[PDB]
């Protein structure tokens, strides 16, 4: 197909939940746009600088003339991104359609045991889990400290609409779960939604987005909670990232 001169706006707005395949996402999308998407990931490796702005927009976004402000703290974060994926975003994304009403939604999907438990392993932890501990270690030699977390935890909240939330509830958080994926599917016009399992790969997505699945190139398999336990032990032993970085070549 020929080469076409795409917009560096935000483009497609991903509502799927963390551990959903969203960094998997992130790669393709920077794959077929040649610019950066938004992620978690984004946030711990590049903006450290964010979180605080995040937390403040999380604060005001419970709130016409504030909706305006609200809308410009977004696009002022979002800007040069061509796509919005995972927490802290994927709450907001029918304010997103809002702001880029020429962007297309997708909703990222899977099993929902199978994310409880790859939840469990990598972004939220019992509280009586001895791993919690490693991961809060590793996370220190990242410079993450008390603010990331609480906008972690003040952004799941926000996307499941719950004032509190018991963390350490399995039975609450897989309704939540279910009930938030539920909702996308009502809100958004399934002319602007394309719905993808874990393991469909490009060709759905590209026909979506009117674009030729990359030549030669698989669709990425990334941020397994396997590799992101590897990861921890790794800026455990060694103390920094910078020191293992090149260890792995796609997943940061
Ligand atoms: N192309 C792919 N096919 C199957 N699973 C994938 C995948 N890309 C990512 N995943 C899975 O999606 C999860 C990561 O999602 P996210 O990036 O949103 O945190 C991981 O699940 P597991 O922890 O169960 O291995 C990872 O294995
Ligand atoms: C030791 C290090 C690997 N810990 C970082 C971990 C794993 C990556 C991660 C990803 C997300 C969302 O994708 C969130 N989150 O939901 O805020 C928190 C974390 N925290």
């Amino acid at each position: 197909g020929a080469m076409i001169e795409s917009s560096t706006t935000i483009q497609v707005i991903s509502a799927g939940l963390p551990r959903t395949g969203t960094k998997s996402l992130k790669n393709a999308l920077e794959i077929i746009y040649h610019k950066p998407c938004y992620h978690m990931f984004e946030i711990i490796f590049n903006k450290q600088s964010d979180i605080i702005k995040w937390q403040n927009l999380i604060h005001d976004s419970h709130m016409t003339t504030k909706t305006i402000a609200i809308y410009d703290k977004l696009k002022e974060l979002l800007d040069g991104y061509i796509a919005t994926t995972d927490l802290p975003t994927c709450g907001f994304y029918k304010d997103l359609m809002n702001i880029y009403p020429n962007a297309k939604v997708l909703l990222t999907i899977r099993d929902k045991y199978d994310w409880l438990h790859s939840l469990r392993k990598v972004v939220l932890p019992k509280s009586n889990d001895p791993w919690k501990l490693k991961i809060e270690e590793g996370d220190k030699v990242l410079g993450l400290n008390s603010d990331f977390y609480k906008l972690s935890e003040d952004s799941l909240k926000f996307a499941f609409q719950k004032d509190d939330l018991n963390f350490d509830d399995d039975q609450v958080l897989l309704e939540c779960y279910d009930e938030y994926n539920r909702l996308v599917q009502e809100t958004v016009p399934s002319d602007r939604l394309l719905v993808l399992r874990l393991g469909d790969g490009w060709e759905p997505l590209c026909k979506f987005l009117n674009v030729e699945i990359p030549n030669g190139i698989d669709y990425p398999c990334v941020n397994s909670h396997h590799q992101m336990t590897q990861l921890t032990e790794q800026l455990i032993k060694y103390k920094s990232l910078d020191a293992i970085i090149h260890m792995f070549p796609d997943l940061i």
